[PDB]
């Protein structure tokens, strides 16, 4: 559903103006209550957001609105007076408004200016009161309660004189949502987390070797590349503990298989993203204030591309590998890289003690003894060589030629703008799971690598693309990647090719087409005016390729799961191409077979309600003696065959390199 | 009313939900997405306004032939269906720019030529038929815009909802405009029928009041007195001679509508002005006539007196002397065009009968032809009803309030009376040559005789529903000589009081054209703009909006009146303290006057700068916006200047 806001009417001659400009800003209008009107009659119940309008005078049911709802309320002028009292002269003149940049005055300069209407300020302000925004002048123009959810502005936002009245609604938009997304949590978990602090910083990979068995399942979200703003932590755990669990599923039958600490495998047949959605529901336990990042454990694995049979795809080729696989980990090891410490997370069960609090003291002695000195850390056209000498591609060079003709002809008929036409190699190797990534993870350092050591498979990922970023608060972050070009090796050719890759045309509109897709996909879930693309058409260079990122950003409806937001996105619009569903019948009919763990998703869904997703490429999958790996890129009106070849050949390098 | 329903058909493509923003975003609603695969029957496609057609790779074609609703297709269609061909462009263009130029037109409204849009077609149109019209062009020569010339159908060959388009919203809230202005429109069974021939003569304005009216008797003149392009280009002309002719006066005290046939009777109805207005506007609707340049369709000439507020916002505290509304019901009308050089004749029959019209334009065409060939302190009897000091206390109890914060800014007036032994024709000669304006009008009803000199636009409303209020606060006198004018509208321009004064009232009548208005509509397109007239430099600001689908002309005018450049913010409140401190009516002064039209159109001046003549005296208004700021002498001095036209017509 979409949100409900109440503007309570004061009287004053404005209250049409905020009307208008809520109605703009949130995609929706207020229902307009007066304010000597019944409280007790009003289904208050039914709104989500109260807008507190300006009033003559001095500070009925604004009063009531404020103490008791307990909802968002938004106090606009006499709104604002009336929070400051509960707990010179400007008419139609303007101030410079200076602010902290939080919660209604997110995103806007400081200063900024805005009219005022009143000749009452907020003086003396009480304790569970603080100020975010003064005037030239030198009175509060923006206040807060450091609890309740309540928002004080002494300026008319909606005011012709005003700038950034819609940005101010659509902040206090966003503060309503986060907060009845919060309100979902209360006494309802069935579990007792328990955190601890580490102060060292073992290397990754002496945690790995060092921590988890060696043998089992066991999972490594691994940011083997530390860049502030781009990647931070590092996630380890294993099935060992007594809560966790292993989920597998098959798309062909349908069924959920989970294996507990019982040893019993349980057949459900249903679709995954909806007993994903229930299990997150009924397991939800709210986020730790001491914990620097969202995942206060939940599920650790992947979706599958295959998975499309449950969103907006056909179920056209089995994979044979499972098409979402996931360890449900009760305890993890989370590594800090910048703060230089780690945390440990275990669950107990509300009532029980499963020895959670123990497995903190034992691995947390354990990690010391693994701190010592972090030790000391290609271009074409021998980086489009071939795939490996005991490597075969589906689709050989002749055969794949074809697929981008048909790719070609299908575009110039207008079944689709863009193509991610993709190649699955199959190479023979006797190589282990964790020496084959700890060669990998040098090879290409990343902000999403992962090693995931599953019964069935082992899932060897050096990929730097975000799928989906989601917080608990339920904003959302997607950076497609789309538009690649080699590396040089001479670093004269290097940063030419950097420049090529950000200023080619074609290159931009393959990225824009992506930008537009996830963009509606996010549309499908968000609140009206929440989408939006902070950053458009960036390079990022990492050892193997430069790529060209775009990143986009929204906010989820209430009523709206996690797991409903990522079922609306999948798969991804970045290795589909627009519009998805005819474009991904298309790939089903050229590909001829599955994509498997490729082009899928490969990350976690915490008990917070927050998630954190990569895009499943430059990936091996191992198992029973066989790497394979998937390849692909763009076909546009505008591609040449050749080169679109030769960019799934340079795609693979860092995974033929690390087979050797 | 409501606000309108926009209907968008999803034809499978990953484009809806960023369109569903777009439209949520420009129009404040968010539209109901239907599969292209639905059934028609089933649909209700009588309680939607307007359909979006989404771009694709069904009930499409429905849609744009059948439904006989407002269209936009996005991409995907119009160009095909009325027999034009879809052609390959010159280069085939997914996800790629290109600049748009454009006539600025429909959906292409205040956008900038060029601007950027998005293109995802490989397929174009070459030819198009006579019934279509190109409105857009890219960077390399293919059609990016379009519409039918008679059927309410817009094409747009890019992505308006792309992220590499500019002034996509804008798009999306030009449409919901374009499909207000259809459904508003089309309602418009007629009582009526309507005679318009063109005389291509232009006599002198003054020649065609003394020579086609008479001295005595019902007569209106809407005066353009002033003649300046895109301010004002018409005067009309009328009297109350004709067989449908009729004269409509009202009474706050009674609530009493009685209005006079021209037959000699006068008939009593107990109904409150604006519904009684909204009834007969409605009754009587007559289509525009596209022959006519202008709105004016004929029907009620008159003024809404400032009493009328006690059936708007405000109380009955003070009874008018003279009618709380005051309309000649106009069937016979003569209308100049100061721009082309010819005159208009306006005349009534019933549907059902013949009348004369048809012999009253052929006559009057004769005499306009021949017209043209002949002719082409507040003074020294006058007396205030607050004295100097008595104004300076009122100014001072203004303050008071504005410090109490039960104000923001107070309109304080005066009313002048002084005898005078002077008529309405000769007095009103001298005015309008003393003050030529855009908004002149010389009414001569049995009650009262009304001489505007007024600049001030209050609302102008098309019959396209499209809403235009030009409140005037922030005034400053003329100087000797032309570098002292250069400098008072200067210093009106830059002074932070002045533009407080008109900042306040833009807020307020933004205010009330968004109780009436879709949302998205309301804007202010020009701010602190500073006109030049005779008397006075005015500081001018301009605010649009459009009606919301079924609300009426009337009650547009009921929610914005009285006009908020003449009260102050709040208005409730304020109009409050005016009652207390003026001890006595306005009357037709800081009312509206003007003309609603059988088409629904409207225009309305603000009632200033007007002498009323009645039992052989003078009365007019005069006043100031008091605000924190205001010094009491310097306010009462700005009421004595702003009488100067009225005082040296008056001597
Ligand atoms: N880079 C993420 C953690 C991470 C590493 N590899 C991953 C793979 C999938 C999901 C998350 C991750 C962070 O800094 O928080
Ligand atoms: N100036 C208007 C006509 C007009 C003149 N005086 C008026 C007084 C009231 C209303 C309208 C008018 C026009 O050109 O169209
Ligand atoms: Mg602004």
């Amino acid at each position: 559903r979409h949100m409900r806001t109440l503007l309570i009417d004061n009287y004053d001659s404005f209250t049409h103006n905020l009307f208008q400009y809520i109605g703009e800003a949130t995609g929706q209008p207020p229902v307009v209550v007066p304010n000597d009107a019944d409280w007790s009659r009003l289904p208050v119940e039914d709104f989500d957001a109260i807008v507190v309008s300006p009033g003559p005078g001095s500070p009925g049911i604004s009063r009531r609105a404020i103490t008791d709802s307990g909802l968002p309320v938004l106090g606009v002028c006499l709104g604002h007076q009336g929070i400051a009292q509960l707990f010179e002269p400007m008419h139609g003149r303007v101030s410079e408004v200076r602010h902290t940049g939080e919660d209604v005055f997110r995103g806007l300069p400081s200063p900024f200016t805005a009219v005022r209407y009143h000749s009452l300020a907020a003086t003396d302000l009480p304790d569970e009161l603080e100020p975010l925004a003064w005037s030239d002048d030198g009175v509060v123009m923006g206040l807060r309660h450091r609890e309740k959810p309540l928002w004080g502005v002494q300026f008319h936002p909606e005011s012709i004189g005003s700038d950034f009245g819609r940005e101010i609604m659509a902040n206090f938009r966003d503060l309503a949502l986060a907060h009845h997304r919060a309100r979902r949590h209360g006494a309802d978990s069935p579990y007792e987390l328990h955190v601890r602090r580490v102060d060292v910083l073992p290397d990754a990979e002496e945690v790995r070797r060092g921590c988890l068995p060696g043998e089992g399942t066991t999972f490594w979200l691994d940011s083997s590349s530390v860049l502030e703003g781009a990647s931070r932590f590092s996630f380890l755990g294993d099935d060992r503990g007594p809560l966790a669990e292993y989920l597998t599923y098959r798309v062909a039958d349908g069924v959920v298989s989970v294996r507990g600490s019982d040893g019993t495998t349980t057949r459900t047949r249903r679709p995954f993203f909806n007993y994903l959605e229930e299990q997150l529901e009924r397991r939800r336990v709210p986020v730790a204030p001491e914990l620097p990042f969202e995942f206060n454990l939940g599920y650790v694995g992947y979706l599958g591309y295959e998975l499309k049979a449950e969103t907006t795809g056909d179920p056209a080729h089995r994979s044979p590998h499972p098409d979402a696989a996931f360890l449900f980990a009760d305890r993890a090891i989370a590594l800090d890289h910048q703060e230089g410490c780690c945390y440990l997370l275990a669950l107990d069960r509300r009532g029980h003690d499963d020895g959670a609090r123990a497995w903190l003291r034992e691995t947390a002695e354990t990690l010391t003894g693994l701190a010592v000195r972090a030790p000391a850390e290609f271009g074409i056209p021998e980086a489009a060589a071939g795939f490996g000498p005991l490597a075969r591609a589906r689709h050989d060079k002749d055969a794949y030629l074809k697929r981008i003709d048909e790719c070609l002809k299908e575009i110039r008929n207008g079944e689709s703008y863009e193509i991610c036409l993709t190649n699955m190699v199959t190479a023979p190797t006797e190589a282990t799971a964790l020496p084959l990534y700890s060669a990998l993870r040098a090879i290409s350092p990343v902000p999403y690598g992962a090693l995931l050591e599953f019964p069935e498979l082992s899932v060897l990922s050096a990929s730097p693309e975000r799928f989906l970023t989601i917080g608990a608060d339920g904003g959302v972050e997607s950076k497609p990647i789309k538009g690649t070009r080699p590396r040089g090796g001479t670093a004269e050719e290097d940063e030419r090719l950097r420049a090529d890759l950000a200023g080619r045309e074609k290159d931009r509109a393959e990225n824009l087409m992506i930008v537009d897709l996830v963009r509606n996909d996010l549309n499908s879930v968000c609140a009206i005016g929440s989408v939006h693309v902070p950053r458009l058409f960036e390079v990022e260079t990492y050892a193997p390729v430069h790529q060209l990122v775009s990143t986009i950003r929204g906010r989820l409806r209430p009523g709206t799961s996690t797991a409903a937001c990522v079922r609306a996105a999948f798969p991804g619009g970045s290795m589909t191409g627009a519009p998805k569903k005819r474009t991904m019948e298309i790939i089903d009919r050229l590909e001829e077979g599955p994509r498997g763990v490729y082009s899928g998703a490969l990350g976690w869904f915490a008990l917070s309600g927050a998630a954190d997703l990569s895009i499943v490429i430059r990936t091996i999958v191992l198992a029973d003696g066989q790497a394979e790996f998937g390849v692909g890129g763009a076909i546009v009106s505008l591609s040449d065959q050749e080169e679109e070849f030769t960019e799934t050949v340079v795609k693979a390098r860092a995974m033929v390199t690390a087979l050797d």
